[PDB]
């Protein structure tokens, strides 16, 4: 049964919504109250609507944020809202937040607009959303290929943006259209490292699934190959009996980069189930990178770009026969 | 000294953010993280960014609201994703909502969408923005009827969204534009008072100022009209010495019908600084509107359309000789 969703403001706007609902009585409402204001009025009428809906969530947003008014404003609150407003000389955002928010991009026209990789995304062509994996209407990755199309043409066209900064070095940007300058952002520094030659262990470290049905094929690999060390996903909420879990503040990558200052003579193994990070650590001193590919999971599991971009990246693919380990 | 903005929704992201800054130690920025996740690893990179930043802003977002990925996502991945999805039959949301969400709108292309008032700003028509206290370039007032100007086109024309509801009857609407069914929505029930003749005492509220410089003349004017109540506004402050402040959960609407309902006798009289509560309360059974001018502010504190929208809704507008008042 399909859902009605309800966006709203200010108070009388739910109450608007509350007859809506009520004028409804068979249908299913899901209500969402912006406010950048707390208070008692506000919490009443509120909860009326927790009450009546479905669901109700209240969205809190910062002082500020709204430039209009839903009332008629005197003098003196145009000329408040007048002044709280920053003048903004650039805005920097990831390219895909050029389509989330849009709207407020919109209110900045004057600004310079520069982008920056979402992340690996970034690194799917055009052309890649053209075959044929793709291609069968109806199907989650044909939807997902329109989504993705129709959100890159956005980013690329509206709201004009003069330079994009990359973090992948030698990989191909679909950012990268001849209408902006592609610049190059190293985001994590190598020199002064002062990485040696590899005399001493070797630590292995597996990059955790955030995916729970990956629990006994993460256990398997690190048994199989024998990695001592898992680096949780940070969205990941399960561990692996056997084997030691790292606990940092840091990405894995910073993680590393710390580790081989401190170990300039230490061999490092990442292992990953097509991990992202793997494309930006593959440059690393003292680090060797090695994808799993498990033969119990299905060849597109991953979507088939993936298997290409790491490839590219002279980063090893393993066949893993996860069922072969006990 | 202009200001840079940075949005950033991941850690990398934040990462790169730290990078631009640092390449820019001689500018401001101003940097927001948008996320749906909580963690020691999020926490860490943006406790950097508030120490390097000018202002940093963590904008919590509700889980789901991103239907793409920063990352390239697994089949599974996919799959969550596609079935998290609520689906969407209807969306309905004040007329200025589909200027600040449309990019939510977007996402729901076959989505039935109706609008409903922002409030008393659906007042003011089109032609109003176009004299004379709009007119000169570089003021304050001519980039706001610039901007209402913009904002009204858009949610005209974008997103085609098929009937408005007023809760103004009889007052011309800014959407009423041939374009969609205009419905009038009573927002307020009147039938069921069962209000009589005013055979008892009156009742005199003032509706309170949000704005700080009107204390004094709030107090004067409840002195010079012997107004024993205020009812303050939600974004009010401060309080009028000598006056009755009312403390209740519900809005000054909701509450007048309660009382009416309760003293059915009782002739109740609101004094307002051109509120626009006084234009959903002026039809209300035994309630008696009123508007303040003050003579001491000036004819412009106030925009032109307010003073004509009061006498076609037949409330007296009254002057306040406020300096006569000790
Ligand atoms: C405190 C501050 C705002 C000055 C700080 C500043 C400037 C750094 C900042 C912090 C955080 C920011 O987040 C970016 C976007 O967040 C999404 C919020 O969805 C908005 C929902 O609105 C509902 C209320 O609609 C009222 C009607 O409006 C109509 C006019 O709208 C014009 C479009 O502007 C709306 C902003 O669009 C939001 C998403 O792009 C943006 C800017
Ligand atoms: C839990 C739930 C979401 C399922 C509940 C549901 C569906 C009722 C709901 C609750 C609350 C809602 O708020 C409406 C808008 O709020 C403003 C948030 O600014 C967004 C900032 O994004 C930054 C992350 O960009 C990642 C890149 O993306 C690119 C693809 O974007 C396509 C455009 O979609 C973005 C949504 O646009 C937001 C404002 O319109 C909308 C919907």
């Amino acid at each position: 049964e399909p859902v009605n969703l309800i966006f709203c403001y200010t108070i009388l706007q739910m109450k608007v919504a509350e007859r809506i609902m009520a004028q409804h009585p068979g249908e299913r409402f899901y209500v969402v109250l912006m406010s950048e204001n707390r208070n008692e009025k506000y919490d009443y009428y509120f909860n009326q609507i927790k009450d009546k809906a479905e669901w109700a969530y209240f969205f809190h947003l910062p002082y500020g944020l709204n430039k209009s008014f839903n009332f008629i404003p005197t003098m003196a609150e145009l000329k408040v809202k007048a002044m709280l407003l920053p003048k903004v000389k650039r805005i920097y955002l990831a390219s895909l937040e050029k389509v989330s928010i849009a709207a407020f991009l919109s209110t900045y026209p004057d600004a310079e607009i520069k982008t920056f990789d979402d992340g690996t995304i970034n690194l799917i062509q055009s052309s890649s959303y053209l075959g044929d994996e793709f291609s069968v209407n109806g199907t989650i990755k044909r939807n997902f290929a329109r989504m993705m199309i129709g959100d890159w043409s956005i980013a690329k066209t509206r709201n004009a943006s003069d330079e994009h900064y990359t973090i992948f070095k030698g990989l191909k940007n679909i950012m990268d259209d001849g209408r902006r300058k592609m610049t190059y952002l190293p985001l994590f520094d190598a020199s002064e490292l002062k990485a040696g030659d590899e005399t001493g262990g070797t630590v292995r470290i597996l990059l955790g699934s955030p995916d729970k049905e990956m629990k006994e094929i993460s256990e398997k690999a690190a048994k199989n190959f024998n990695i001592q060390y898992v680096a949780p996903h940070p969205r990941q909420t399960y561990g692996l009996s056997g084997v030691t879990t790292l606990n940092s503040p840091y990405v894995i990558e910073d993680y590393i980069l710390r580790e081989i200052k401190k170990n300039p003579h230490t061999r490092y193994e990442i292992y990953t189930f097509f991990s992202g990070a793997a494309l930006t650590m593959k440059d690393f001193p003292n680090v060797h990178v090695y994808a799993l590919k498990p033969a119990s999971l299905p060849e597109d599991y991953w979507l088939k770009p993936v298997y290409a971009l790491f490839t590219q990246s002279g980063i090893p693919i393993l066949t893993f026969d996860d069922k072969l380990v006990p």
